């Protein structure tokens, strides 16, 4: 009812830069295809907060997609790329950290705040992206 931690990080973000992105879809183990069409994607992500739960939608050209959870709590996720993982989202010093397990492969996507940015860092096996949001 009163004022969330997570309430930073609600609103509507556009993607304006990334690095590294193709080499992490590699390293998670996207294909040819899919890596292209999703590389290219430009989306816009929108999150919001509703008691205890927390929505993260990604709406562009190459899908849209969206996860609700609760902080701590396992979830199933289908992700952009149709992995099947389970997930866990918590929160660490102001820092959304966000785990995927599948097939004995593990990734982590963690959203923080920074200046007026949204910034996301994808983290597989020692390849980072980083790709960069601000307000739409
Ligand atoms: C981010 C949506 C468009 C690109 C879809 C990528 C599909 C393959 C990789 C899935 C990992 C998703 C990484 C989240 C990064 C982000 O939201 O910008």
């Amino acid at each position: 009812r009163g004022s969330h931690m997570c309430d930073a990080f609600v609103g509507t973000w556009k993607l304006v830069s990334s690095e590294n992105f193709d080499d992490y879809m590699k390293e998670v183990g996207v294909g040819f295809a899919t890596r292209k069409v999703a590389g290219m994607a430009k989306p816009n992500m929108i999150i919001s907060v509703n008691g205890d739960v927390i929505t993260i939608k990604s709406e562009s050209t190459f899908k849209n997609t969206e996860i609700s959870f609760i902080l701590g709590q396992e979830f199933d996720e289908v992700t952009a790329d149709d992995r099947k993982v389970k997930s866990t989202i918590t929160l660490d010093g102001g820092v959304l950290v966000h785990v995927q397990k599948w097939d004995g492969k593990s990734t982590t996507i963690k959203r923080k705040r920074e200046d007026d940015k949204l910034v996301v860092e994808c983290v597989m096996k020692g390849v980072t992206s980083t790709r960069v949001y601000e307000r739409a």
